[PDB]
This record gives structure tokens, C-alpha cells and sequence, in this order.
């Protein structure tokens, strides 16, 4: 037969289960016959499969050598099955090892039929004048081979992503891409024509790979292969191998594509002929986290707001409309930074029923405590516009304003825009489809109706409350200030104007706390009364 080609390892590798692997493929290719090629070819197999049956000091070796090893050695089947295809006649060629490797060849004259070859791991539709090569004469040789447990050589595997594939990853999941860990599902490894310059296709070709699921049970007679349901964090690959200077070889996927999958089977479209296997890849991707600072700084609000709901609840001289709509606005502000806390991180995941729900009680607890600010202010309006004669206003008419008009409003808007709620970085509105404008709507026309009523109020008054309504209208302010840029958190790659936030959700306790509670002397003659 024609002359093989001399199996070594890569060069500055050391390993003597290797060494006994490539000493037996030498004198195998020594003492190969004619009529024992193909032959020779399952004998090669069978010495690939009791490589990996006898993994040895391999695994002791670097990464990368590990994974240049497996490049070599794919590389090295596939010049071989090359060199002896020529020595077959024409016709198909299939074995199955005894350890389930897959092999498939086919040899037809040259043409432009569409040819479409594969037994079990795989179905290639493919054009047969790329088969017979550039400048080869003889007759077209290509192939497909399937090998099961290259997790013995390709172990720890790295992923290389294109730098377009990394900006529509990155816009999928609206972070960075910590990296990728590699679950193969098929066992095809090698797809080959005649001639090794398989680097581009004039045309793409099709590619039908099943995944074999490892069962314990009989061979020949498990049923197809259910079908993996893809997560949030994962999509398929239709992966290959290409060698690299710096690190041996690593997956990649640029020139290929998905096109479906069912029956076990998964539909592939390449521009070029290497390598394939289809990946089950999940990325790993940090997520939006709050700060310690942040987390020590809402607590600190939380714990100012309970003090005035305490304040509020007990102080028994200071009870009125007043102290009612400071109660619930303290209220609202406690639950919405509870609900901050405890919910506006998704860990990395969908956006689930809980995360929806936290989005809907945030806007709740906000359009609730900034519809109490409106009636603080709406009651000192009522108070100047009467000339201080009083009755003020029911408290059960505040409760159903203040939490029944966010309440229609959350209705409402989540009865329309129920997509709109939660993210899958962070359990907080998404402002797509128009949803920015409807949630605009309500916040600036409750600023206008209070920039009303205090314009209003305090024209009324130049013609003790003065002092309330301008601390009325600075806590409006200091609670807008703390909202606004508590939208601004998430967006921004440096966290700087997190410490605004932080420092605006301090200033706003502490601001209710003092001028509500710590500056009014009836609190504080109760405070002593108790501590007495
Ligand atoms: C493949 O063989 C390795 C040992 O070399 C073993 O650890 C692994 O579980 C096997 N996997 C399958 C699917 O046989
Ligand atoms: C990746 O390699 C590390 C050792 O660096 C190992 O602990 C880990 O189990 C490996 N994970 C996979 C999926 O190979
Ligand atoms: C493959 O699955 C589809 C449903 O996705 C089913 O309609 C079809 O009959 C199945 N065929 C085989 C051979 O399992």
C-alpha cells in the first residue's frame, strides 16, 4: 500500500501511555495490508479507544497540551482515513467500534450531486463537488467521524467568541461575559473531504448531529433522544475545533448556525469543514449585585422610617391628618426600600413570577408615598385656603387616595404592560414599548398637582405654615432627588452615582426624623415620658 504517515506526539510532550499509544499505530502502519486498510482504519480506532479507556498520566499534563494533543490526534485520523480511503473502492464505508465509535465514509466519482450520507450520530447534505477536490483527479473521498469520550482529551475546554458574537451576547444579556463552561452533547468529531484546504465552503452545508444519551441499558435499541430545554443562560452551539498558537485549540462557532431541533437531532449550517460537535454551553455571567455601602445605607433609611412609624404610631399628643399622612408616607418608603432590599437583585436568573411581583410592589410603594407627599401638601393647601379654621380631612378618604390611586394606577398599568415588568438583570421596570411615557404620565402630573398646590399655597400665604410648606416642598424634592437617581443605579459601569443614592436615601430618613419627629417638642416630651 502507499506510505503512511508517521504518528508523533507535539513537540515537548512527555507521556509513556501516549508513547505505547503512537508505538502500536506505528507498527500497525508498518505491518498494514491492501486488503486489511479499512481494517487497519478500525484497528487505529480500537487504539484510540484504549487510549481513552487508559487515560494514564495524560490528565497530569497542562490544558493546553492536553488539548493539543486531541488536536493532533484528530488531525492525524483524519490524514490517515485520507491516505487509505484511496487504497478502498468506491462505495460506503461504516463501523461501529465495540466502543461505540462511529465511522462513515463514502467514495463516488466526481459530480454535483447533492449527496446526503449518515447512519446514527449524523446527516450531512452535502455538495459532491467539493468532495473531489481542488486538484485531485482520482475519485471524491469525505467522511464522518463520531467518537464519544473525548472529555478524556478535552477537558476544562475554552470557548473563543468572536468579538460581533460577544456584543449580541452582550446586548442579549445587557452585562459582560465572565466565560463559558462547555457541555458537549454529540460524539461527531471529524468531518473531512479528499483534500485538507477544507478551511472555506463555496456554499454552506447542512449538518443534521444527534446527541447520544449515555443509558445503561441495551445497544441498538434506546428509543430518540428527548430533547433538552434550553435555559435563560445557555443556547446551543454548533461548535468546532480550531487550532490555536497560544493555547493548542479551542472551540469556536463564527461561520455556523442554528436552524432547529427535534427528534433528537439538532440542524446545523456551515460555511466551512472542520471539526463539529454541538455544545450545551452555559455562560457565566455575574450579576447586578448591590453594594455593602448601598445595603449599609438603606438599612440605616430603614431604620429612620421605623423610628417614625413608631413615632407616629405611639406619640399619642401629636395625632391628626398630619401625623396620619407622615405615618403612611413612612410606611410606603419602609416597604419599598424593604422590597429594594430583599428583591432587586435577580440572581441570575429569569424573570420569574417573583420578580414581576417585586417590580409591582416597588412602583406601588413609590407612586404610594410620593400620592401621600401630594396630600400632606394637598391638606396644608386646605388648611391656608380655609384661613385655618380646620375639620382637615377624613383619614379614611387619605387611605383610599393614597393607596388606591397607585393602586389603579399599578393596575392599570400592569394590566397593559404586564411584559414591562422585571428584568432579568435587575426586578425593576423595563421602559421598552412605549412603557417610559406611561410611566412618565402619572409621576409628572402628580408633580404638576403639586407644584399647584404649592405655588397656590404659598401665594395664599403672602397675602409657622410657611415653614410647612417649605418643608413640604424640600422633603417633595429630596424624595424626587432620591428616586431619580435611584434609577440611575443600575445603568452606570462605575458606581459613583450609587453613593449618591445612598447618601439621598440617608438624608431623606434623617430628614424625616428630624423635622418630623426629633425638631417637634411634643416627641420629644413623649420620648422622655417613656424613657422616664
Ligand atoms: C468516558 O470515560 C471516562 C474514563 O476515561 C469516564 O470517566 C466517563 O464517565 C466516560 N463517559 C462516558 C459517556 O462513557
Ligand atoms: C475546570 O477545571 C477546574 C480546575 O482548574 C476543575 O476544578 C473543574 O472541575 C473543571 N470544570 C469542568 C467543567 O471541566
Ligand atoms: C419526532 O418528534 C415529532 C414531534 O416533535 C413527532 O411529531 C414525530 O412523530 C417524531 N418522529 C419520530 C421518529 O420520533
Amino acid at each position: 500500500d502507499m506510505t503512511f504517515s508517521t504518528w508523533t506526539p507535539p513537540p515537548g510532550v512527555h507521556s509513556q501511555t501516549l508513547s505505547r499509544f503512537f508505538d502500536k499505530v506505528q507498527d500497525l502502519g508498518r505491518d498494514s495490508k491492501t486488503s486489511s486498510a479499512e481494517v487497519t482504519i478500525q484497528n487505529v480506532i480500537k487504539l484510540v479507544d484504549e487510549l481513552m479507556e487508559a487515560p494514564g498520566d495524560v490528565e497530569a499534563l497542562a490544558p493546553p497540551v492536553r488539548h493539543l494533543i486531541a488536536t493532533q490526534l484528530l488531525s492525524n485520523l483524519e490524514d490517515i482515513m485520507r491516505i487509505l480511503a484511496k487504497s478502498l473502492p468506491k462505495g460506503p464505508f461504516t463501523y461501529i467500534s465495540p466502543s461505540n465509535t462511529e465511522l462513515t465514509l463514502m467514495i463516488q466519482e466526481r459530480g454535483d450531486k447533492n449527496v446526503t450520507m449518515g447512519q446514527s450520530s449524523a446527516r450531512m447534505k452535502l455538495n459532491w463537488a467539493v468532495a473531489a477536490g481542488a486538484e485531485d483527479p482520482g475519485p471524491a473521498v469525505a467522511g464522518i467521524l463520531s467518537i464519544q469520550n473525548m472529555t478524556t482529551l478535552l477537558a476544562n475546554a475554552s470557548l473563543n467568541l468572536h468579538s460581533k458574537k460577544q456584543a449580541e451576547l452582550e446586548e442579549i444579556y445587557e452585562s459582560s461575559i465572565r466565560g463559558v463552561q462547555l457541555r458537549r452533547l454529540s460524539a461527531v468529531n471529524s468531518i473531512f473531504l479528499s483534500h485538507n484546504n477544507t478551511k472555506e465552503l463555496n456554499s454552506p452545508i447542512l449538518f443534521a448531529f444527534s446527541h447520544l444519551e449515555s443509558s445503561d441499558g441495551e445497544a441498538g435499541r434506546d428509543p430518540p433522544a428527548k430533547d433538552v430545554m434550553p435555559g435563560p443562560r445557555q443556547e446551543l452551539l454548533c461548535a468546532f475545533w480550531k487550532s490555536d498558537s497560544d493555547r493548542g485549540g479551542h472551540w469556536a462557532t463564527e461561520g455556523c448556525q442554528v436552524l432547529g431541533s427535534k427528534n433528537g437531532s439538532t440542524t446545523c449550517q456551515c460555511s466551512s469543514l472542520s471539526s463539529f460537535a454541538i455544545l450545551m454551553a452555559h455562560y457565566d455571567v455575574e450579576d447586578w449585585k448591590l453594594t455593602l455601602i448601598t445595603r449599609v445605607g438603606l438599612a440605616l433609611s430603614l431604620f429612620c422610617l421605623l423610628l417614625c412609624i413608631l413615632t407616629f404610631l405611639l406619640v399619642r399628643p401629636i395625632q391628626g391628618s398630619r401625623t396620619t399622612i407622615h405615618l403612611h408616607l413612612c410606611i410606603c418608603l419602609f416597604v419599598g426600600s424593604t422590597i429594594f432590599l430583599a428583591g432587586i437583585e435577580n440572581e441570575g436568573g429569569q424573570v420569574g413570577l417573583r420578580c414581576r411581583l417585586v417590580a409591582g410592589l416597588l412602583h406601588y410603594c413609590f407612586l404610594a408615598a410620593f400620592c401621600w407627599m401630594s396630600l400632606e401638601g394637598l391638606e396644608l393647601y386646605f388648611l391656608v385656603v380655609r384661613v385655618f379654621q380646620g375639620q382637615g380631612l377624613s383619614t379614611r378618604w387619605l387611605c383610599l387616595i393614597g393607596y388606591g390611586v397607585p393602586l389603579l394606577i399599578v393596575g392599570v398599568s400592569a394590566a397593559i404592560y404586564s411584559k414591562g415588568y422585571g428584568r432579568p438583570r435587575y426586578c425593576w421596570l423595563d421602559f421598552e414599548q412605549g412603557f417610559l411615557w406611561s410611566f412618565l404620565g402619572p409621576v409628572t402630573f402628580i408633580i404638576l398637582c403639586n407644584a399647584v398646590i404649592f405655588v397656590t399655597t404659598v401665594w395664599k400665604l403672602t397675602q409657622k405654615a410657611r415653614a410647612l410648606t417649605i418643608t413640604a416642598i424640600a422633603q417633595l424634592f429630596l424624595l424626587g432627588c432620591t428616586w431619580v437617581f435611584g434609577l440611575f443605579i443600575f445603568d452606570d459601569r462605575s458606581l459613583v452615582l450609587t453613593y449618591v443614592f445612598t447618601i439621598l436615601n440617608c438624608l431623606q430618613g434623617a430628614f424625616l426624623y428630624l423635622l418630623h419627629c426629633l425638631l417637634n417638642k411634643k416627641v420629644r416630651e413623649e420620648y422622655r415620658k417613656w424613657a422616664c
